[PDB]
């Protein structure tokens, strides 16, 4: 079942139109992008409506070369050293593509086997997504969408 996202807890950088809020539902066809070109990495923390176990993760790219997903809890606050990695840094774009802007919109699905199972074993209510683009400072980058699913 698709996990429901309540609100955006924090965002390192976002556009006035392509803002973090756009990721709360994949339904929208709305994107999240950096306020500016040339930020090597950008970040958002999303709050789930309830604490849940994550089974699968779909990522719709939008100009990023790498994407990482970490999981955390709103309970007892949430520190830097507080987020567990759920999906290790995954590639969506090559240096060449990143430089030329080719295939920025690649969508990739990550099932239970491609997630780290220590983190994937537990329940969470916070979700941190980190996007990187070290190969090109020419354009704003981010995600098109993100879908989390609980176990069936």
């Amino acid at each position: 079942p698709e996990i429901r996202l309540r609100h955006v807890v924090s965002c390192s950088s976002q556009d006035s139109t392509h803002c973090a809020e756009n990721l709360l539902k994949a339904d929208t066809y709305r994107k999240w992008r950096a306020a500016k070109a040339g930020e090597k990495t950008i970040s958002v923390v999303l709050q789930l409506e309830k604490e849940e176990q994550i089974h699968s993760v779909d990522i719709g790219n939008d100009g990023s070369a790498f994407v990482e997903v970490l999981v955390g809890s709103s309970a007892g606050g949430a520190g830097e050293q507080d987020y567990e990695v759920l999906l290790v840094t995954s590639s969506f774009m090559s240096p060449s593509e990143s430089r030329s802007g080719s295939n920025p919109n690649r969508v990739r699905m990550f099932g239970p086997d491609k997630l780290v199972r220590a983190a994937a074993e537990k329940r969470w209510d916070r979700v941190k997504i980190v996007c990187s683009q070290p190969y090109s400072k020419d354009s704003p980058f981010g995600l098109s969408f993100v879908r989390f699913h609980s176990p069936p």
